[PDB]
């Protein structure tokens, strides 16, 4: 069975602080995803959020604002995961 990433990751009511989070789950079942989210050049900044399957956002808060922030999801099934997809975001002062 395959195990495909999510796809159309999208960054979307970016506030300076705050931001939305959305994606297309995969064509195959899976148990959830983790999304990790961070600041990009900052290696140390990283968050790893816990989702179940029927989620396809996520509102991110407490964030840095005018920084450039790194998003990456993988789907998740059984003690495996699928390869990461990503996207960069800038806040809004």
């Amino acid at each position: 069975m395959r195990l495909d990433a999510p796809s159309q990751i999208e960054v979307k009511d970016v506030t300076d602080t705050t931001a939305l989070i959305t994606w297309m789950p995969p064509s195959q079942p899976v148990d959830g995803f983790e999304l990790t989210y961070g600041i990009k050049d900052v290696p140390g900044d990283r968050t790893t959020i816990d989702l179940t399957e029927d989620e396809n956002q996520y509102s991110i808060g407490n964030l840095k604002p005018d920084t450039e922030y790194e998003v990456s999801l993988i789907s998740r099934r059984g003690d495996m995961s699928s390869n990461p997809a990503k996207e960069t975001f800038t806040t809004g002062l």
